DNA sequence: GATAACAATGAGCTCATTGTTATC
DNA sequence: GATAACAATGAGCTCATTGTTATC
């Protein structure tokens, strides 16, 4: 065959072809597992072929693209499968079965689904043949019993409860985490680790087409929404069987990947952050990150403490995106950058490696994400360890301020940038009880004009003034247009003899082109008014697909920035009520604690209560009989009054007694002051504290750019 | 020209060729800097060409290798340089000058030296031409003043002292850490950032040849030793000049790289670890690492806390090497492994990515590297932050136990594996005052035989028994022979028709080959006794180049394991004396502190000393007048008796007073017991505590392998 | 004579999924 | 009907230096 990375079976193509099998390995980890496993069986009858990335989607793919596909052509040649032929069986194939050994995660499900879509689309009569298609399943968590899915381990862990302490848990998350002993064990018990997809009814083809057809996007939207809106009716897939159905496989395993794709691509409507960005922000807050550290070190910290399950390179890219601030990017970045994080020249693609760029938290990160609100959000628990919250609750809607664009499965978003000051003013208007003024997208550092061509369709026109010498000077490019891309466009246009010459004086922050064209062409353009039209100085901004996650976790669509603002306003008012209640409770507890401390210190110094040479039980009994309030048999009493008898001897002094009394009175006064403030007042105070800081940030950045 | 990545100057090859310049960029970071810098000058007259890695060494390189060198051929074609021609000037060259823009670190010096060696070797008359060769120098630390070398910043920082608090320091360590503003400034002030090598006398060629000649290895040994054995006569190179000399450049800049290469390749003779391994071990100890974590997370932690200046991939490889335990590897690994860390199949090369392998500290790591000794070692300070010690001091010589092999510049080592038990027995023999028995290399899990051929030249032979059926079964391979390598050797030998057939039953831990050869060939081999000779079952172990760093930091050579053992014994006896003295001092201070605490508590309870409602100054004055010993004006007195008045009110109870008295007596008795023990007794106790653990470790690993 | 094995260093390059919207 | 671009993901692979010492 000559395929570079094919371990073709020795008995492939002969009288034993229908007894052979091909393993569509998902890289090199599965191949390492196979090297040790297949030796424990009839290796002459087993083939292996790794897959580089995610296979091609051959439904929407053109004939040219499919033919120019090394992976697809290689697998077809190995299996002896021809597009033109119509195989009713494995008679003409070089193999009798085709097994897919991918990871036991969402991307493994996607790879299996893509292979199934390939086979079904081109040879639909081969999926109907029992046993032709197969999957290899491996455990992900072991308690040496083996669990093939995370929920089962959680279900088993919950059922066992305190009995898990006697069990040692090993997590085989990636498919490369298993060595040779695991490979031998798995391939000895092949029946337990080999399920063959079975075609029962006509709904299997319908499910495959729906999952992998370009015309069934709305059916996928319904798929994901119905899955996410079920009350325990998810019906997770079990692996104790060996006759997985195609429709069952789709609806129970591919839906998990599609939901995960939507979750990681679509941003929350409250904090505006995706789960990875939220993990980075949460880790940065946990560190109290205020001094720049290498982005790679931050990525390692996030992986260790935020339970990030993906590779560092993705984490580095996420941090870089969080820190970038060029035009067409974050309006108010939450991470400060120190290095080459990318510029408008290449649209943020021209950034140094993570080993060269440093980052920290911006001075305004904690004026938007208030520290107090860290006490009222709900925190996820990914395998016991506490992890990022379900969503942060900033002072202003950061989904609108920073803008986002992501592609899920069934859903995709595009949220432009809006002025933080316009948003703050609208929030104050709502707080006062007024109405909301319309908001159009706003990008910082953009000297052009953004006009609303239609509802949710704006046009940003990069400014270019025609100098009175036959040349045209381009000073600002439209949003989303990069200086190198414009240089390429100008070179291509000159190759067509449309511009005589052009000179570039572009800094990494400002754009300056000078284009000289034929005088006749320039005059015609000026007369027709298409100077900016023909120079690509108008680009679109689409606000017609504002798709996000509401607080309940459902993917919703918003008509424009006003709907987002109103929903955020309601959720944020509720959470400000929660924060005020939490602060009131904490202050009340602190005041009670300090009142008890002052009473104890007075009763000790005054001699009414004596502690010197007192048995622990007797002293605690006396303290209880005196009515002192506990503030966590023998252990319970010791922990209750650890704050009364755990106070250093410094506190039994005139100066320290006076300081403690002052502390109690300060706590009481602060509680009284807080009891007279409503959530609207707290929100207004936060907004008035945040607005001047945003104004100063914009002024400082403008001065830096002008310098 | 058609060179893929050449930004050839527009005026190259014309009447202005001698005014052009070529920048031999060291990759993509320097190219990013150039894109922004060269635009601030006559870009028509400047070319750029990145270099992938370290250039070729064209002295020892054969003609075939040099010709088959895209980099060298590319640069020669770009410059219009032909090997055959003898250029006396830049008249026939397409450029007038050749500038090298590499990082301002040791590897940048190596790249510049390699380019100079190229030019000198092939066209020696071009280095004599003033201004042909040039370098571009950039700052590494800035205090916005710019420093071009780390010592200058340290010298400036020391000179300033407390005045550095008003300065903000930015570290441009890598050459990709500088963006466009830095590039613009550097290429505006080109004279300050462009030094041209000048050829003054005949010593310049001698220095270049010595540094880059295959026969000047001993001259390089003398170079490094003389550099390392100078008392402030290093004469660090300064960049305030613009006429760097070739000999001066070599002896002041390339020597730094050579010394760094030797430092990072040669292991210390005390702890047996190289600086990177020492940093990993130190970071693991700092974490108190006892639960497995991803190797990538460990690498990030080491980079953040051990001031590791290199990339992660190197750190991942170092951790993997520290954890590996296959035959021909660590006898007693200091890091426990959980995953695929590599096997004897590929000699440790078949290990999973750092994202899939977990590691922690082995149960015996802290029985060799005793925690107490952590208090008596000297800790480095790399830019203020405290870093790994100059060397750890284990209980046994881990340089001998684990074996090492590294290549420096001028020096190279090869230390085999010796039995930890033989080493322990020899250490006990020395402690008793006896002599040392000879030691031959020992590898765990090796069933072959290691016999000393000459002084320091051992031969390891794996076991292969000629079964009584015309076939030979190989059950062990010689140290350093990998199962896949042996499979390749057997396939190649069969291709020559020497073995009729062979079958492999090799597990990732044990070897089992069965080779059937022609009966005549087998009979002839048996008669001649060359069965193992012809099957590559004998291999060499060279103990004739045991090169290490003694405690003083000088590279020394040791005749055999006995010299290493004796030197380690002396240093370790000194350090055990240091540890006993430190422990005695700490125990004495603790006993004094606790006796003072008991006196204070007794005085307080008995009423002799009253603290209730006492001014801070008066109480501290009374405590001082009562003779209480401080144990860190107003601040000094407050900190001295923070341990007295900082006692909790718990301590003023019968039970807690009795517990404190018991603690004081326990401390006093422990000090008395320690005062009667000599350093030899402490070392003997440590060795007797370590030996059974090593025996149990070997037994457990043997059982695991057998299973 | 010239390779070959050994370890600590070093970075860009490769392209498919998924949905919207506009050109083409 | 066929491309283009947008972002979150995914891993192998390429080869030089430096010194020793055996075998081709
Ligand atoms: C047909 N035209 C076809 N079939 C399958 N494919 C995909 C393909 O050829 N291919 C996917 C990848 C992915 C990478 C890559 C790039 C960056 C990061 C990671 C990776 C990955 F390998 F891990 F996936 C590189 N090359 C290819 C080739 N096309
Ligand atoms: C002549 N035959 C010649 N001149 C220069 N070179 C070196 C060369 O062609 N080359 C070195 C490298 C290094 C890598 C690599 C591999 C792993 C990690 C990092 C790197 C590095 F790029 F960063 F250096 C890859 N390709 C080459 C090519 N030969």
């Amino acid at each position: 065959l000559g395929i570079p990375k094919l371990d073709d079976a020795n008995e492939a193509g002969g009288k034993y072809s229908h007894r052979c099998t091909l393993i569509l390995t998902e890289g090199d980890s599965a191949k390492a597992l196979c090297t040790a496993g297949l030796a424990v069986k009839d290796r002459d009858y087993f083939g292996v072929f790794p897959l580089r990335g995610k296979p091609l989607n051959v439904r929407d793919a053109t004939l040219k693209k499919v033919m120019a596909c090394a992976e697809f052509q290689a697998v077809s040649k190995i299996m002896g499968l021809d597009i033109r032929q119509k195989y009713s069986g494995v008679e003409r194939l070089r193999y009798g079965h085709l097994m897919i050994m991918s990871d036991q995660d969402h991307d493994g499900s996607h790879i299996k689904g893509l292979i199934i879509n390939m086979i079904h689309h081109y040879w639909p009569d081969l999926i109907k043949t029992p046993g032709f298609l197969q999957q290899f399943i491996t455990p992900i968590v072991k308690a040496r019993i083996s669990f093939f899915s995370m929920p089962d381990y959680f279900e088993w862990k919950n059922a066992i409860g305190d009995g898990i302490r006697n069990y040692e848990i090993r997590y085989y998350k990636g498919l490369g985490t298993s060595g040779a002993k695991e490979g031998r064990e798995y391939f000895e018990n092949i029946d337990r680790h080999r399920l063959d997809f079975v075609h029962e009814d006509a709904t299997d083809d319908a499910r495959i087409v729906m999952a992998f057809a370009k015309d069934k996007v709305e059916e996928r939207k319904h798929w994901i929404t119905q899955f996410k809106a079920n009350t325990n009716v998810n019906e997770s897939m079990n692996y104790n069987v060996r006759t997985v159905r195609y429709s069952e496989f789709v609806d129970k395993e591919l839906i998990l990947f599609s939901v995960a794709d939507c979750e990681r691509s679509i941003p929350s409507v409250i904090d505006g952050l995706k789960p990875g960005q939220r993990k980075i922000i949460f880790s940065s807050f946990k560190r109290r990150l205020t001094r720049s550290i290498k982005v790679v070190q931050l990525a390692g910290y996030v992986s260790e403490h935020a339970a990030y399950h993906h590779g560092e390179q993705s984490l580095v890219q996420t941090i870089v995106g969080l820190a970038q601030n060029f035009v067409g990017s974050n309006n108010v970045p939450l991470l400060q950058q120190d290095g080459q994080f990318g510029t408008r020249l290449q649209g943020g693609k021209d950034h140094a490696a993570g080993r060269y760029i440093f980052t920290r938290l911006t001075n305004i990160a904690r004026y938007i994400y208030h520290p107090s609100d860290d006490f009222v959000v709900d925190y996820k628990d990914d395998d016991g360890l506490s992890v990022e919250p379900f969503y942060y609750v900033p002072v202003i809607p950061m989904v609108l301020v920073n803008g986002t664009s992501g592609i899920g499965t069934g859903f995709a978003t595009n949220i432009p940038n809006y002025s933080p000051l316009e948003v703050i003013d609208n929030l104050m208007r709502l707080l006062r009880g007024e109405e909301v003024q319309p908001m159009k997208p706003w990008y910082f550092g953009f000297a052009g004009t953004i006009e609303e061509k239609e509802k949710g369709k704006f046009v940003s026109t990069g400014c270019a003034n025609v100098r009175p010498d036959g040349v045209v000077q381009i000073t600002e490019l439209p949003i989303g247009t990069w200086t190198q891309g414009y240089k390429k466009f100008l070179e291509e246009l000159r190759e067509k003899e449309v511009v005589v010459q052009y000179r570039e004086h572009n800094t990494d922050v400002t754009v300056d082109f000078e284009v000289f064209l034929h005088p006749e062409v320039l005059h015609h353009w000026v007369a027709q008014g298409c100077v900016e039209e023909r120079l690509q100085l108008r680009e679109y901004i689409h606000a017609t697909n504002i798709i996000a996650f509401d607080r309940e976790g459902q993917i919703t669509k918003y008509r424009d920035a006003e709907a987002v603002l109103k929903e955020f306003y309601l959720v944020r008012l509720e959470y400000y009520a929660k924060r005020r209640d939490f602060l009131i409770g904490d202050l009340r507890s602190v005041a009670s604690k300090l009142e008890n401390m002052v009473r104890f210190v007075t009763e000790v110094v005054d001699g009414r209560l004596i502690v010197t040479r007192r048995r622990k039980k007797e002293l605690l009994e006396e303290l209880r009989q005196r009515g002192y309030a506990p503030f966590p048999e023998m252990r319970r009493a010791a922990r209750d009054y650890d704050y009364l008898l755990g106070m250093r001897l410094w506190n039994l002094t005139a100066e320290m007694i006076a300081r403690l009394q002052s502390q109690l009175q300060k706590a009481r006064d602060e509680l009284a002051a807080l009891e007279k403030r409503t959530p609207k007042d707290l929100w207004a105070e936060d907004l008035n504290q945040l607005r001047p800081r945003i104004e100063n940030l914009f002024e400082e950045r403008a001065k830096e750019i002008a310098s």
